[PDB]
């Protein structure tokens, strides 16, 4: 019965802190039922062009029924034209929609959604403490000292989680990017800045917390393999974005020289883009952002077709409570699930002021939201601090 | 919240003119909702190995939820030991209870199955009338002079079918299968028999109505190639079980060799049935059985991941009407559907009589149900006619 | 030296007959020398992303040097996040300020653009008529009956043309592309009506001019390869985009069954993008479009790399006369080119009036322009006709 | 000219102890000498399906001649339908017929069943130990203590084996199965519990008793990677059943990085299960079991199959006397044999009063059977605690 | 407007302590700019052949304009007849009129030749002491005593290289190169000759200098992989040209077996020569030399094609101040560069006496020329100590 009569697209100014500006849709339908979607472009540079793909997308989007989610996703792949040729803002604007009809179709039906995707695998979900080197972190700033690395460890032990992800090459001695530079076979000090971080963590947190290493595609598969050689010792989880993921090729030669296990997936998009790591066996742990790899429904059809490979799954998680929430519901409704990312950000307040919930982990573990839809809303304010872009017919 | 409190299991008797043997499953839960399901494997030897595995399946079923279809199918896969060895028997059990918490969750929701699988894609279903050799089709008579096949292709064209299917090797000129086989290279009158029926067709019902050739894996790579040769002319739609798919790089041989789209499905089974086949591009057009392929929720898996290889989708249907009403919500909901199988044994008087709808085409289209559920239910007839199971807690 | 002090840029008003919106930008430096650069998504669905992701990659090129291209194009591969994600939005950033860049490295050298790119190879290019479905054309309209393709042939060959592409798949023969669909085994009266568009253009037109048969991605390699046995006995000069480009591999399936030399790269982009169909050897004909494959810079580095595998190329030509003018400069400087594509909507006044020289073909050839820069630049009413963004310094 | 005339099944009821549920055949002729079979399906869920398919096939039997053991395999392949789609029951139920067919040739001629497969090609059989972790003996009991694991293996060593088998991931240090979970990265606490009873069982036995690693299939590529490094260090003889079966090419992924021998076959059947496996060369010790991989006939083709590639062979051995005294014979008459798997669950009064022979090792060495036939039968009691199906003539 | 009128080649007479000759190329125009190119043939046995070629090219570049580069590059390689066949002098004659070219256009245009390559990618170029078993210094000498080895790597971190190149196996102890042979299985004692300098070279210059192993083609795969294996623990940057590179594949052999970094280049010629190895991934790092390659035009594709598969630049650096000169520019206007080899030959009097000015490093680090061109040009000696050719109209 429901038709789409109204889209809002909120591109959030910049968060003080952090430097980032998240982008959110809210749907709206006849009947009054809204849904909430998030477009995974939060950080680095671009949020502008996923405002922009919503806006445009938008337009396609009035009139539809929100229960329609495979034929409109098919019409957003095939009739757009620049579907067909894919990509990391093509795919965000898909991706937001997807999340928000959903998000619907459980308003709708009382349900929280992962009683729409096939129902709990699991009571909770393990969690990590992700990306250390911005402290553990109510007040984010970069960390330069081998020290620091271990203080900020001990703070996520102290809270009850027993796994953390660090990038540990990003920065230098000083906490600086600057004249930090990461291809190709890297000088022996390099190698021992990263390693010095990896053990004074590993030596304060003891042997049964586990390690991730985040190295953001700065390195490259020389680098990479260089690196994983000189901390292979300290047993390492998984391994994350050791590369550039266009070549998909490249990581099956890294893997051939690299015992850790390999994690990717946030700049992989679709199931047409898992398909030759796939194909390859070349990642362990695969991390799609609901965001950005197609939401929901890609999501799904992508950990499914990962299943087949004997590869687990990790969502990718670093914007705001509407896609921390929306994460939730995705991974407990899969049976390959590894570990939740719970990013540092979430702890600053620019991100809490967004949403009506601050779903955070207890004793290192959560649990999924079990209200009707993601269980997730943004507050009033959001309207005032935003670029705001309203469509209807 | 909901449990399953009650399974019973009809193996129906021996239906008098087909033969055969369909195989029900009714889950019951503890609101008083219960669910339809069908295990594929009517026809042929084994319907008693159906009937067991689903008594087996049972005693791991009684207490769960049937939203939780993800969980419960992974458990059947991976706590029954021989889940992951696989099997035509081992999946349908899966697949026949699968479709039943479907038809649960419709009922509990109030909404037919495809408005939980995503949705429909199109309005409504083209359809082609299914193994003419049998006779087109309210009595079941094997035909064997040339002018028979096209007399019960014209009857088809005369409901307004512009498909049809037809086995023209399995029977020689007198309709028997008694000395007819199949296997390597074939003799010259076997060759011509199935050319003459074929040109018989095609001259009869003119180039708007499309033929597709079915060989019901009686053939092997070497007779199926030489038969593709004398009948490319033809126009055939499609070219299905050309051989036996237990090492399936032999199609991908075929396939070098035969310029026809090749399909299979209905002995292929799970995501991992299908793989090898979509690795080596070997299948254009894919029939899994919802009743064997593991259920809707395998079947939208093998359907998503076809997808990306830009194969489409026609439901291998050959049941009662419990696997018919399945079948026409699946196809419904994905994009990449071909067309839809409707078989001469639905209109046999055996079979009506088992289900409360007769659903049948209507100018060659099918419409899926709007009931809640799948949109079907046994007769009171039932119990009467099966060996009977029932298993409670 | 020279330094980025301000970007401009254009999202032009919807564009009447057309419906199309191009999306340029304006690089200005502190010598008072500016370049001018397009975004190759002036049509389909997307165009504001564009215009958005010009916003973002413009924060991080004022004050950098436009001699720096190199440097540039890396830094917004490397340093954006996204760039190592890739993209159809994401690349065609970096391509509209290349572009720009390069007009300004013209200016500041009183040369074109060419004479930077490596010179000339030859002394004019053979040019296509392009698009004829939609009318050799002052008036955009579509044409459904068979004589109006050959109608619209005969217009191109008059002008001196000889070569001609046309989409005969898209429109019914009412000239309507609703209900038309174009994926999985056609009805034999969709292959009567593409054969019949293409054999009329053919018996129009002669032996010695050439066609080229474009089917936008609305196949997929089942329906191109049915296709093309239908229309090859009419000399296919080449077969553009017979299907979706985001799974590599299915293209050198195609040509398994297809004799006609392939062409596609309109939805391909970068280095990147194209390797896997070099690697299969795939493509014939590549078709990279300067404003979304990375600009000069990358379509110099695809194109070079095409040479090495007897891959020609004919640069994506469909939006402003800055995108046209671009493209000649790129097509002469390299050995590999096959012919170059003059889009009907050049010839809609809507286009024409953006900019200041309207180039066209002479006897169906085109001269490369020999002014400064890339010898094109955008009218006073630009201003006023566009959505416009300027970002300083 | 002997001729089937009755076919008698059955499915022994629930053995006490085990929990595991035997499935037998009788197959009786005309003139008075009769076989026994038996189907692997005697553990996990599933055996109904297995008494199930033993009845279906039975009618295709009745009045065959047992000596054409070739003829009726195939027919029950090829002519069954579901044959060619194979899987664990569908083999099941050839297996069992084909071992009760070479009873009846054995007793027919005066000869034991390996005299007919060729002869000896040893005269005696090394034997392991199998499943410590129920205990070594009979009482089945799992343990949780390291220094159990010891006990068990001493146990073991002191009857005079010089090989043993344990699954030491299985079961927490309390003995318990509830929340182990295996699949992806493992934690510390498991790798050092699987550590510490492979250590616990090598010191204990010193060098020359070989221990053998049983992972059950409860593990996956990534964890039984991470395994394999912790134990590689203790002489691991080889390491079986590492992860699923049913993607093949996983296998060779794992071999990759695993340097122990590795084993699978319990869960692979026929010639076309262990293919792929012998193409990647991926398992050292096939280990098909006679009562699933299809009896007699077929274990030998796998087994001559896996010559080839440097293949040796362990009958999976896990059911009644019947498969116990069947194994032997296979065993024996095979060049490629590398070790017989025993457990003492067999001379549980559950098991041993189901049987009239108790064979049993002898300081580690078993003997065939050398009486005609197989060398076993059952008791009479066996009708009285089983469901019992007859078929006849 | 240019025009190509004269073509001077010099065949510089044998330098006295290297032994080597030079070939140099002026190219003069009608203009009066002229540009100077030198082929890279100056040491082995060749040279005549590269002056040969230069004189046979000669002829068809009078009267050509220099700033068709590409068209030019074409030419020499299509027109030729031999181009298309390959080969070291066949590509060292297009190198180096193509380096001639490139400077006339930098001087045509008042700018560096890296401005017209793209712009700078970094301040500055990081530097390697090359072939330290020659000396480092003004006096060429080969060493043979591991404490010679030390030293002269001493004496280079004492002018602030932090990175050096040896050859550790050419010599014997003697510094002899007469009977030394290191193709297949190496004894004992070689092996010990090379380990015992890389020891004393890591012990002098300790973690933070970083050591390449130059094999210099010496080896095959097998000493090669034995090698590796002996100087692994001495953290070794890269490892240089271990087999002969005319078969490939052998190279992606050699990996399996080798975990350090492998370089190759200064023997591989043309986009087309560094396919292969690309497509195996066995290069990390490529080091064609400008005066074999193909020239900056050719260097450009070469690296550009190298960067899509993480692999870097190093130019091959071994003759006069003109290539040195030219190289600085190549690798300044590329991403992808890894270091820079100054070879000890520079160090000695014959060659600084060749070109006007004496490019060194300062504390270990390169800056491009700044001049207009290469900012090279030869003195007015050259006529006199070179067999001298003219070509004019
Ligand atoms: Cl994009
Ligand atoms: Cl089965
Ligand atoms: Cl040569
Ligand atoms: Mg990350
Ligand atoms: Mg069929
Ligand atoms: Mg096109
Ligand atoms: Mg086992
Ligand atoms: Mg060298």
């Amino acid at each position: 019965s429901l038709k789409i009569t109204k889209i809002e697209i909120f591109h959030v100014h910049t968060r003080p802190q952090s430097g980032q500006r998240p982008i959110l849709v809210k749907v709206s339908t006849d009947e009054g039922i809204y849904g909430l979607g998030e477009a995974g472009i939060a950080y680095g540079v671009g949020g502008s062009a996923a405002a922009g793909i919503l806006k445009d997308y938008a337009a396609l989007l009035i009139g539809e029924d929100p229960f329609n989610t495979e034929a409109i996703w098919e019409k957003l792949f095939k009739k757009t034209f620049w579907g067909q040729g894919g990509g990391t803002v093509i795919f965000s604007g898909i991706s937001a929609f997807d999340i928000a009809f959903w998000d619907i179709k459980g308003k709708a039906l009382n349900l929280p959604v992962y009683k729409l995707l096939g129902g709990k695998n699991r009571e909770d979900l393990r969690v990590y403490a992700s990306q250390l080197q911005f402290g553990w972190g109510k007040e984010r700033k970069s960390k330069g000292r081998k020290e620091e690395y271990a203080e900020e460890a001990l703070k996520a032990v102290a809270e009850g989680y027993d796994a953390v992800k660090v990038d540990v090459l990003a920065h230098d001695r000083n906490g600086s990017r600057e004249g930090v530079f990461l291809e190709g076979p890297l000088p022996s000090e390099t190698i021992k800045i990263g390693v010095e971080r990896v053990e004074a963590i590993r030596n304060a947190v003891g042997p049964d917390v586990d390690i991730i290493v985040e190295n953001h595609g700065h390195t490259d598969l020389v680098s990479a393999i260089q690196f994983a050689k000189a901390i292979e010792e300290f047993n390492i989880f998984f391994y994350e974005e050791i590369n550039t993921p266009l070549n998909p090729r490249l990581l099956k030669e890294a893997k051939k020289k690299i015992d850790i296990p390999l994690a990717s997936g946030e700049r992989i998009y679709s199931r047409w883009g898992f398909l030759p790591f796939l194909e390859d066996r070349s990642i362990d742990v695969i991390q799609p952002d609901l965001g950005t790899c197609g939401g929901f429904t890609e999501f799904k059809k992508i950990a499914d077709m990962a299943h087949i490979f004997e590869v687990t799954v990790q969502a990718h998680v670093a914007g705001t409570g509407v896609a921390e929430a929306a994460s939730l519901h995705a991974e407990i409704a899969i049976p390959n699930f590894c570990i939740h990312e719970h990013h540092q950000k979430t702890l600053l307040p620019e991100y809490e002021e967004l949403c009506v919930h601050n779903y955070q982990p207890v004793k290192g573990r959560y649990k999924v939201p079990e209200l009707p839809g993601i269980g997730q809303d943004i507050t009033e304010k959001l309207y005032q601090i935003s670029d705001y872009v309203s469509i209807e017919a």
